Formats: structure tokens, sequence, C-alpha cells
């Protein structure tokens, strides 16, 4: 029966055999036709129509065959894989999206296609080409109309995504393109939060180019304090540069900062702790009064005290072990 000439079909479309796909849809009833041309194929956990597959692997000769002549609907729905996991609630213009088949998009919307489309977690088209950053894919998009303000299922915004990869051409685009820069999230962050955690630099100037709010996370984070957290030595001195509460938030941040040089086992480098360490230690104690609000000894950290003093601080300066405790008793009392 068809059950396998489906399959005939869908593998053309896949593999961008526009000739085999012709050949094999031709002399066919339009009641086959249909039902060929819908049929959902399952490849691994795959559930696509031969368009969706198509408009997946980049076959623009397939998918501009499927419109001309045979007017598939553009609208099919699937549920397609990328690198590893399966998205549900996926149009062909969403795979071309994200899989960044410009040439396959420009088709796809030419010939009226839902640029707004929201997948199952409510991802728009343009929400993948951001996440893929494929900048002309995001401007085109952006040009027929599709809509920046459309987040995710937890209110990531386009914004986002860009922010957390590195993609500054995209990110600065949306925020020319006016994409609200204090959008929040569930959890509470805000796409300078992201840029922050990853040490973006470029793009967290864009956000402060463009008056971004300095809001708490979820946790009660500035991203200051993230960045700090994350051991992103540059994006804090650049965010130091605005309006951090006077003392508190700095000496924080530099105290986080410098402390996560010795907890992260990736950036170690102790000496930039008591580098921040004694920085912060120093803007407590110059009118004298900023005072250390100090946790009792642990058996976690050795029976030790942190320094409350610059004169406590510059004794340990030579002690590579104690400053690695000293980091790790900060970072416990900043955070918990
Ligand atoms: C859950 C949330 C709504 C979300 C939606 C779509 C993506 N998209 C990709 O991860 C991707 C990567 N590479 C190519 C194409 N797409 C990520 C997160």
């Amino acid at each position: 029966h068809m059950e396998g000439l489906a399959g005939y079909v869908y593998k053309a479309a896949s593999e961008g055999k526009v000739l085999t796909l012709a050949a094999l849809l031709l002399n066919r009833s339009e009641s086959d036709i249909r039902y060929l041309l819908g049929y959902v194929s399952q490849q691994g956990g795959q559930r696509s129509t031969p368009l969706i597959i198509a408009a997946r692997n980049g076959h623009a000769k397939v998918v501009r065959l499927l419109l001309e002549h045979y007017r598939v609907q553009t609208q099919q729905t699937g549920t397609v894989r990328f690198d590893g996991y399966v998205i549900d609630g996926a149009t062909a213009l969403w795979c071309a999206a994200g899989a960044g088949h410009f040439e396959v998009v420009k088709l796809l919307v030419s010939h009226g296609a839902n640029v707004n489309h929201t997948t199952v977690t409510n991802s728009t088209p343009l929400r993948a080409a951001c996440f893929d950053g494929r900048l002309d894919i995001v401007k085109y998009l952006v040009e027929n109309n599709a809509n920046i303000s459309i987040a995710n299922k937890y209110d990531n915004t386009c914004l986002m995504i860009a922010a957390y990869k590195g993609h500054t051409d995209v990110v600065r685009y949306l925020l020319e393109q006016r994409a609200d820069p204090n959008a929040k999230a569930h959890c509470g962050a805000t796409a300078l939060h992201f840029a922050a955690e990853a040490g973006h630099i470029d793009i967290v100037k864009e956000l402060i180019k463009w008056r971004a709010a300095i809001v708490v996370n979820g946790h009660g984070m500035t991203p200051l304090k993230v960045a700090a957290e994350s051991c992103k030595a540059d994006v804090v001195e650049l965010l130091l540069s605005h309006a951090d509460c006077d003392r508190r938030s700095r000496i924080e941040a530099l105290e986080l900062l410098g402390a996560s040089f010795a907890n992260d086992r990736e950036n170690y480098d102790i000496i930039k702790t008591y580098h921040y360490l004694y920085l912060a230690m120093l803007e407590r104690f110059q009118d004298g009064i900023l005072e250390k609000e100090v946790l009792p000894p642990i058996h976690a950290y050795g029976n030790r005290t942190e320094c409350r003093n610059p004169q406590e601080l510059e004794s340990i300066r030579q002690d590579r072990d104690a400053l690695h405790m000293e980091g790790l008793i900060v970072r416990e009392r900043i955070l918990g």
C-alpha cells in the first residue's frame, strides 16, 4: 500500500532528491498526493512531514517544489530533533529558522507562512534564529512582522537567549528594534543577568547603552552579583562604573568576586582572591565605618574565622592555604 510509498516520499524529501521525489508523485490522484504529502513519519522519535523534513535539512529545491507545484500546507506541525533533544509543535519555518537555512526560510515566508507560529514551548521561529544567531534570518523575520515580544514558556525573551549565547550582533539588532531590555523571566532574570553570567562584555555594554534596569534575580542577585559569583572579573569592573550602592553593593561584589576565584576550580587564582578581597576590605575601612558581621568557625572550613581588618588580611597574603579557606568562608557568608 501507501504507508510504504509514503516513506519513499519522505525519503526523497529528507535527502533533497528533488528528481526522485517529483518522479514519485507524478500520475498520482489528488486524494493520493494529499495523503503522501501529509503523512507523518517517525524516524527516531522524530515525527515529520516531507515538507517539514526538507525545511529542516535545507533542501530548497525540494522545498520550492512542494510549495510551487503541489501547494502543500505551510502550517504543518511536527516534532523534530536538533542536536539530541526533540522539540514539539514545529512547522517547517521553525526548523528552517533554527537550522540557519536562510534560503529555505525566505521561500517559506514568501509563500505565506506564519512567522509568529508558536511551538509547544511557545517558541517563535524568531526565537530559534536568535538562539542560532543567524542575524540575516533574524533581520528578515523581523522585517516580515515577526513579533519579538513573544517569549517562551518561561518568559525567556529572544533578547535573553541571544544574550546567553554570544550573539552581540543579534542583541544589538534586537535593541534597535526596541526589544524591552528589562523583560523579566520566571526565574526572575533579565538579559543583563544572563550575559553577566556568561562573560559577554560586549553585550553587557549594549544593554547598558540602552538603559537596562538593574533588577534582582529570583535568587536576589544583581547582574553584578551574578557576574562576580560567576567569576567574570571584567564584567564586574564595567558594571561597577555605574550606580552601585555606594559601598554595600560594591564591597559585596568585590568580596564575592574575589571569593569566586578561590571556589571556582576552572578560573582558580588565589592572587586574584587577595587582590579583590583586600580591595574590598579597604572600601570598608576608610571612614575611621562599615564593618563585617562574621560567622563562627566551623569544621567545614577549618576552625577558622574570616578576617575583619586589613591587618588580619595582610597577614594571610602569603598563605595560599589560608586564602583558599577564606574565599570559601567569604562565599559562605554572602550566599549561604
Ligand atoms: C524551551 C525554549 C522555548 C527554547 C526553544 C527553542 C530553542 N531552540 C534551540 O535550542 C535550537 C538550537 N539550535 C538550532 C535550532 N534550535 C531553545 C530553547
